DNA sequence: CCATATTTAATCTTC
DNA sequence: GGAAGATTAAATATG
């Protein structure tokens, strides 16, 4: 249960990814598992904090 | 239409 | 004290 810290690389592959579309389809977020070691819940949730964090941006 | 999955909005937790 | 990760319940989307 201890929260998820990424590293640089894992980091690195999300954003790089999130670029490409906010909402990674299950096969996405698979490979993406796979690439950055975390668990596809992880994934899931990292995209939803980060277009979270867009909302708030984009509105002033 | 219906069962299941995904997303949203807000909040809680933790470093 | 601030940001991001995790949880929740409700709303929306999907097959």
């Amino acid at each position: 249960r201890p929260a998820t810290i990424l590293t640089t690389q894992q980091r690195r592959a999300f954003k790089a990814s999130f670029e490409v579309s906010s909402k990674p389809c299950r096969k996405v977020r698979e490979t993406l598992a796979a690439e950055t070691g975390l668990s596809v819940r992880v994934v899931q949730v990292w995209f939803q904090n980060q277009r979270a964090k867009m909302k708030k941006l984009a509105r002033r």
